[PDB]
This record gives C-alpha cells, structure tokens and sequence, in this order.
C-alpha cells in the first residue's frame, strides 16, 4: 500500500487525511498539530464547518516548526452552497486561503453540486422551510472553479456529493478545461457505491470516502440507527488481524483505491487510526464488507429535496 495516489493533474494526494467536520475550535488546533506529528500530511476542510482559522493555526505552526514543508502537505477545502455565483468563488476561495493561512490549496471541491441563495446564512430559507435555491448551475460554477487552477489559487479542484449524472455533466460541458480530480463521497460498509465509484475510477477521477466509520457524532443520529464500530461482524474482521474495527474501516476504502479521511479529535485515536499500512485485507474480507450495504446515509442534505440539483433521488 504506497501512502499516495496519482491525480489526474499530475499531483499525487495522500490516500489517508484527517477529517475536521465537528472538530470544536478549541481542540481541531492540537487535533491537527498531533495528526501533522504522527504522519498525517492530508488534512479535509470546509469553510461551512466554522473551524478553518483554527485548523490553519495548527498547520501553520508545523509548517513553522519546520516538522514539514508545505509541498509535503495536501490540503483540501470545499467552496459551500451559498457561494456558487461567479463573483462569489473567487472571495470564498481566498477567505478559506487567509484563514488556512495559506497561498494555495490542493484541492478545492465543489461541496455540494446544489446552489443557495447568497447571503449570511448557510442554509437560507423561505417562510415555509425550504432551502431557497441559485439559479446558477454546476456548469458555471465550474468555470468559475477552472479560473482559480489559473490564477494560482488551488493546484486541483473537484467536486462532492455529485451523482454519476452530475460527474457526467462536468465531463460533457462545453469548452472543459479541467476535469474533476477528485469526487468525495460518503463510503462504508453500510453505503457502498460501487455504481459510483466505478464510474468516477474509469473516467480517471479519484474517489476520497467521507464518514469512513459512520460519523457516529453525526447532530442527527438516532439511537436505532445502524452502528459500523459496534457491528460484530465488523468487530470480528478486526479481531482477526489484530486491529480495531476503525482501523479496519479506514484499510477497506484503502483496498478499493479510494482516499479516506476519518475525523478525530482523540489524540490516541488519530495515531491509532493512521496505523493501517501495516496489514491487508483478504479479497474474502473485502468482499465480506462490501456485502453488508444497505445504501444508508450519514449526510442525505434533508432540507433540500426539491432542488433540482439534489444529488441522492438517482441511484447512483
Ligand atoms: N464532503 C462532504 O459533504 C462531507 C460530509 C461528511 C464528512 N466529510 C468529511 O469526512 C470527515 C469524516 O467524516 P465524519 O466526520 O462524518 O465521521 P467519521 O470520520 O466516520 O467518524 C468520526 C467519529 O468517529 C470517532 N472516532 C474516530 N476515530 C475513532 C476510533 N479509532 N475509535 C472509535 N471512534 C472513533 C470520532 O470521535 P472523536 O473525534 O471524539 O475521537 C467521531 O465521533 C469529516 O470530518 C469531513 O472532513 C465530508
Ligand atoms: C446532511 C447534510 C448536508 N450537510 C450539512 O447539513 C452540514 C452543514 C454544516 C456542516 F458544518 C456540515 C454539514 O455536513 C457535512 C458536510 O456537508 O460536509
């Protein structure tokens, strides 16, 4: 298992990066800075999740300290909903760049392909409840995304949470200047896309699997929901190989040639959870993991059924 993967811009991305959403202010600095230290060198952000001056403390002072040089580190940002106009992309960018404190991102992605209205509030609503759309489409937001690759702003850019449909958009838009690097998608042994996933691999675009062990500090969880790290049968794979069944969790997206980037703030658990280059899966133990899908989903964006960019009503 070599550490990275080849990207269709030339670059090659770390296959296993620490996760940041829910990360509190007051611990994703030290979360960040442990993770630099035993071996992390990909670190997934967002500007929606609140946390980015604080992840760019932590990265900032590795960088300081000389424990790495910024060429070693990939960095990933999201450009939110709310920002999908043309005179937008370019502020959002450059706001995620001053709180990373850095000059350029890696990657920058798409967060979801549906557009909401401008303004201060994330998820804008009408009277009634519903997210209040943008008219611009994932085609021109595209473009815009092009135009930051070429004011050096982000080395690759790439989308997330877009069905085989939208992806095939990309691909087929008139004038494609760059295609998508990478395409993030929620993966486990519970949401196994192997429709998409597939899909996304031919054309050459990167997979990176989010909520790898089942976001199990999701706001919206429910005490009957399915649990991946307290299912035997996952539990039992671990024991096999002497391993936790996070570990196990973060090696079986690894075995598919995807990206993973498991979220902690436990420092025991964030060395625990990079130590998964030191053992393999069996093709029956794949196959065994794949085999316990049942298409559900951490992140459905709820308040936006009625887009007509809302990606999950396809079946891949
Ligand atoms: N593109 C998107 O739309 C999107 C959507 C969702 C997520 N993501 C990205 O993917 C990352 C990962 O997904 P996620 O945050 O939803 O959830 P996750 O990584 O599947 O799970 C995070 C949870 O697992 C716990 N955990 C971590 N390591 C553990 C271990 N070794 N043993 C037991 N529990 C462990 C964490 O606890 P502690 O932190 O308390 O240790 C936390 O509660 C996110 O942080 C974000 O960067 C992207
Ligand atoms: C379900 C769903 C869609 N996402 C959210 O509602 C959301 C909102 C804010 C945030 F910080 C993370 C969030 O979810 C994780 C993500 O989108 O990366």
């Amino acid at each position: 298992m070599a550490s990275r993967i080849l990207l269709n811009n030339g670059a090659k991305m770390p296959i296993l990066g620490l996760g940041t959403w829910k990360s509190p202010p007051g611990q994703v600095t030290e979360a960040v800075k442990v993770a630099i230290d035993v071996g992390y060198r990909h670190i997934d952000c967002a500007h929606v999740y609140q946390n980015e001056n604080e992840v760019g403390v932590a990265i900032q002072e590795k960088l300081r300290e000389q424990v790495v040089k910024r060429e070693e580190l990939f960095i990933v940002s999201k450009l939110w909903c709310t920002y999908h106009e043309k005179g937008l992309v370019k502020g959002a960018c450059q706001k995620t760049l001053s709180d990373l404190k850095l000059d350029y991102l890696d990657l920058y992605l798409i967060h979801w392909p549906t557009g909401f209205k401008p303004g201060k509030e994330f998820f804008p609503l009408d009277e009634s409840g519903n997210v209040v759309p943008s008219d611009t489409n994932i085609l021109d937001t595209w473009a815009a995304m092009e135009e930051l690759v070429d004011e050096g702003l982000v080395k690759a850019i790439g989308i997330s949470n877009f069905n085989h449909l939208q992806v095939e958009m990309i691909l087929n838009k008139p004038g494609l200047k760059y295609k998508p690097a990478v395409n993030q998608i929620e993966c486990h042994p519970y949401l196994t896309q192997e429709k998409l996933i597939q899909y996304c691999q031919s054309k050459g675009i990167v997979v990176t699997a989010y909520s790898p062990l089942g976001s199990p500090d999701r706001p919206w969880a429910k005490p009957e929901d399915p649990s991946l790290l307290e299912d035997p049968r996952i539990k039992a794979i671990a024991a096999k190989h002497n391993k936790t069944t996070a570990q196990v969790l973060i090696r079986f997206p690894m075995q598919r040639n995807l990206v993973v980037i498991p979220k902690s703030v436990t420092p025991e658990r964030i060395a625990e959870n990079f130590k998964v280059f030191d053992f393999e899966l069996s093709s029956q133990d794949m196959t065994t993991l794949l085999s316990y899908n049942r298409n559900w989903r951490v992140c459905a964006l709820l308040s936006c059924t009625s887009h007509k960019d809302y990606p999950f009503h396809e079946e891949f």
